[PDB]
């Protein structure tokens, strides 16, 4: 098999060669027996909303043409997507609003160990929505902004302060005079279920209108984890460590975090010292924990934990034999792995109470008792790795140099070094200059219709080569740090000559004697907030609204809802967005119609569906270029 | 074409033959055109959860058997039904949420069309709530109450009131103890989305256990709804009107209200009667406001309303060519009726924001000018009555006679006349004796896959034979109430001589000279939780809980996900549960076998799936015979 039509990471390959001769079934296994896919699910045109169903139309030729119901293809097309949307915004809901009662539990007294590590995040915070600040306790102010975080969830006399106080008063008005402004998260979440239900909204404008809502509401809660977690656990400031399998230790106890949410995750980080000597005892040199997914990535960026693996690739960490514990709170987990650890002596341990999976030990965690919960897992990974005493391992020997930890916060404090009272100057200096050409996001998963991390580097490669500034998130800053893209010996070999030298006066500004990396990782996918906070702070301080930036989006390798909705919101703020798999859309032209051309007229930005990495690198630069020229710039 | 086989209704029969000869296609015919149908949705083995799908697993043999991500057949199932339940209760909480609303809106003086129309219902609810009466102005109680409503949305420091004040507190402490209590209505609809996303929960018993919970929901905003809607519209009591397509009138203006929320048909209804004058100087004899669906369920209930079409037939009120108008709000509307509309010179008008169909004309309803849009709305109707002058019609001549307005408050009122202070004990001294041998509630909608009402009326004639007291809501009422079931004339062919004596005894103490009728109307599909009010009534008095009275359920035709909902929740307070269509669940045997029998150690209800309606009712008398064997009771 040419495992590198499967992934262009020499690791991953390494284990598909592992797995196949042990009989180890991998996602991309299942993928080959699921081909050929359903071309109506493929295109958009599958309705199960009833049970007169399930609905289909032919893409083209003759009968089905319309649902039982009367469900056109553009009603179809539009409520399918508008659920994606809508179930995207109840994972930003979900984690979200743990964080919050994470806070709250800390100083009310009820879980010691949490706490307020970031004061100055927390009043500034609380400046932003408006809560006062002056001769209060700290622990009253944060209450008052785990009870607004909250409240942001439902109705009330206010819209959703966690959209309405994160972007420019214009881009407000823009999106108010549209309806498109959040009234509560989990509000719109409902009542997005509610129109797409049958016998409801029948308008693709009306529905997809909805959806941008909807998507805000996405936006709302990544916006209030990132500034939750950063509250509880500290703003992430520059980190250097390592990526991929050879980041495991055959001799030590090798951990892994992997889900969304570090609430226990960032403990099992603390806890996890403290039990060295314990580890130890065991025969192991101590307890090396390490990360996969945005849970990794949220370790990653605040500690410096190395990056294990990301996203479609997750099961291969566990092929090497070495192992011992994966600890799981929810989200883009591929339920397999509850499977794979019967084969490979991994012990898969769960957390949370609404993500279990069959087979996987579940251990009850709560705030309350979070020390308690986390060396109960570690012992469980301690005794599976006396279990392995003697067994031969296979860990790549494959692992690359990450610099990270590029919050916003860290961003501009390395461009003060530049400019110490007016630090966005410098940046914006070298976008009109020309040496920077613009800023591109690269977020989202992986795919498995995409031979892994194809389409992020083939695209990153020649925005680097043109002077874009290239940040990353989630499993998109997983693939690009996996290839070196976050290493600063890489500058040279990866970056416009124009960005090269930006790069360079930065780092030498802030004492590296060396580049800034080539790509700046700015955190998990909640954290595309973060970037948010960056452009929208470029937009204030250059006076104009976010559709007359030089900035632009790739979900380049696009999986889960979480990344249709925000690419969404990414839309909605006035954003150019790619992305690089196909959405449930072609189905139907009128729907394509409006979210790559029509919704222009309505927020600013628009998609741009595009599966060639090539043809897409191509189309994100002429995005770029074209918002350079309306600002009279140069191109 | 033997329009037997679609519709058991001679007048829907009459408007097929219409349709066909004049090539207007209908829900029948896009059935035909959808055969034959996706088999992996039809069992619930599909997923379109994430953008590597779609996944599908054949029911059996080979390849594919598991999700891309590793999600089991159990897992797709489980996550499937689980959206499919938090949607329905979307509508609920979008329909209570709109109502909760507008009591505000009422009581702070922004709305005065709409007013305190059943104070004593008022006390009653914040009396359950726990909200203090005496000495307060009923404009501050309804304040309250309102507010009570819409905190019952989010999580706080009480659960969900609309479930835990209304189930008597033995089956409170049951669902408690296994974690299915509310926490908030849409706090448990977005974790539903968030749970069932990719690479989250993947065990099916905790799967469904949050879909248990969130049904819970559901019956949640279905109690606040009625509440709310007998608060500001009354609460209904015994109505006499009639039923079927032979209720239009050629000679005035025909306009139907279709759709759920009352909240401006209960206004349209007032205001036609102003505009009586305006609309004979058309040349009308009048405006005849008519139903269709929900909301013509909730006229018909408080205010005589006759009833022209349900669901699956309601094209065929268009086809007569005498329906002037169809005013819309929002749940169970065919879009086809906009297309529809342009062959036979009806004039559709949407009304709620959420809730338009391309080609429809949509008039803002707001209840700050319900008057005024009510005005508009007519005078487009009257327009479109007069362009018909000189056009003949085809209306059926076909019409049943209904007995309706049996709200709980309306049952309980008619038992006082045979015991004043114990009402209840007649009704249960005659289920001892066997007279009555149980109760069957029939809810839900009609399914094209089902010959309408075939079910329906096939069930409840055995049912009523063998003593059963019927009891009916939303388009099972309909179904029932346009095959005579609501007509007292129609008893001594129906029903058994047990239940005949007993509905005879109650309206000969009613002054009627003759019997209650053979089913009783209980309202809406929201207006199930009365039947819920009643069975929890019956529950408290007799000191037992739900799951050992002798009480069932049956959604014989379903066809809505707000159908799912209430099935489950049916369920989950402790019934046995008949569905007459196939809900997408046979491809796991393990779903299938918790839903229809391990819950039964949960909860005590259970489903009985069952497509032959001889046998299900076989199934159902065979439910209600054990529980009257589990209390000591002759069979
Ligand atoms: S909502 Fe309409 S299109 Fe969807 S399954 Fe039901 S009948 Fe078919
Ligand atoms: S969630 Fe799993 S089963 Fe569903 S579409 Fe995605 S890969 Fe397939
Ligand atoms: S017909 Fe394949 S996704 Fe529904
Ligand atoms: S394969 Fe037909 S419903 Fe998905
Ligand atoms: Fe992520
Ligand atoms: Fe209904």
């Amino acid at each position: 098999a040419r495992q590198n039509l499967k992934s262009t990471d020499r690791a991953v390959q390494q284990m598909l060669d592992k797995a196949k001769r042990e009989g180890i079934q991998t996602v991309w296994d299942r993928y080959e027996a699921m081909k050929p896919q359903c071309g109506f699910g493929e295109t958009g045109l599958c309705c199960r909303h009833c049970l007169q169903g399930p609905c289909r139309i032919n893409p083209f030729g003759d009968e089905p043409k319309v649902g039982i119901c009367g469900a056109t293809a553009e009603v179809i097309v539009a409520r399918g997507l508008d659920r994606s949307i809508a179930a995207g915004a109840a994972g930003a809901s979900g984690h979200a609003k743990h964080l919050a009662h994470t806070l709250k539990k800390a100083v009310q007294g009820k879980a010691a160990s949490y706490m307020i590590k970031d004061r100055t995040k927390l009043h500034s915070i609380a400046k932003r929505l408006g809560i006062p600040t002056e001769g209060q306790k700290d622990e009253d102010i944060a209450l008052e902004v785990a009870k607004a975080a909250l409240a942001d969830f439902h109705e009330k006399d206010t819209p959703v302060l966690w959209v309405t106080t994160v972007l420019p008063p214009s881009r407000v008005k823009v999106l108010s005079a549209h309806g498109l402004i959040p009234a509560g998260i989990d509000h719109e979440i409902a009542e997005i279920m509610h129109r797409t239900s049958m016998g409801c909204d029948a308008d693709a404008q009306n529905l997809l209108l909805g959806g941008l809502r909807c998507s805000l509401a996405d936006l709302a809660g990544c916006y209030m984890g990132t500034d939750l977690a950063d509250i509880l656990f500290g703003t992430p400031a520059p980190v250097v460590t390592e990526s991929n399998l050879g980041v495991l230790k055959a001799d030590a106890v090798n951990v892994a975090v992997h889900g969304h949410n570090p609430v226990l995750s960032d403990i099992i980080v603390s806890v996890s010292k403290e039990m060295e000597n314990e580890a130890r005892a065991a025969g192991a040199t101590g307890i090396n924990v390490v990360g996969i997914c945005c849970t990794g990535n949220e370790v990653l960026m605040r500690h410096g934990i190395p990056a294990c693996t990301h996203s479609v690739s997750q099961e291969m960490a566990m092929i090497t034999g070495a192992l011992d514990a994966m600890i799981l709170d929810y989200q883009c987990i591929q339920p397999s792995v509850a499977t794979i650890a019967e084969c490979t002596g991994t012990t898969v341990i769960t957390t949370m109470e609404m993500s279990k999976i069959t087979g996987a030990t579940h251990v009850n965690f709560a705030e309350e008792a979070a020390v308690e919960n986390a060396k109960q897992i570690l012992r469980l990974a301690i005794d599976t790795f006396k279990r392995r005493k003697g067994k031969p391992v296979e860990i790549p020997n494959i692992k690359t140099k990450v610099v990270a930890g590029f919050s916003t916060e860290a961003i501009i404090n390395a461009l003060s070094k530049l400019n110490a009272n007016d630090p966005l100057k410098p940046l914006i200096d070298n976008v009109v200059n020309g040496n920077i050409r613009g800023v591109c996001l690269f977020a989202g998963c992986n795919n498995v219709k995409v031979p892994q991390d194809q389409n992020f580097t083939t695209i990153a490669r020649k925005l680097l080569k043109q002077n874009v500034l290239v940040v990353a998130t989630g499993c998109g800053a997983g693939a690009l740090m996996r290839h070196g893209f976050m290493d600063p010996a890489n500058v040279d070999e990866l970056c416009g000559d124009g960005l090269k030298a930006v790069l360079t006066a930065i780092g030498e500004a802030n004492g590296l004697g060396g580049p800034l990396p080539p790509v700046l990782h700015m955190g998990s996918c909640v954290d595309n907030s973060r970037a948010v906070a960056l452009v929208a702070a470029l937009a204030n301080r250059l006076g104009v609204d976010l559709d007359r930036l030089p900035v632009v989006a790739s979900a380049a390798e696009a999986m889960h809802e979480k990344a249709v909705a925000i690419g969404t919101w990414a839309v909605t703020i006035g954003l150019p967005t790619h992305i690089g798999v196909l959405p449930p859309i072609t189905g139907s032209l009128p729907v394509t119609q409006i979210l790559t051309s029509s919704v222009k007229d309505i927020t600013g930005g628009y998609f741009i569906v595009e599966l060639d990495p090539e043809t897409a690198a191509d189309k994100l630069l002429a995005a770029i270029n074209e918002r350079r020229a309306g600002l009279g710039l140069p191109w």
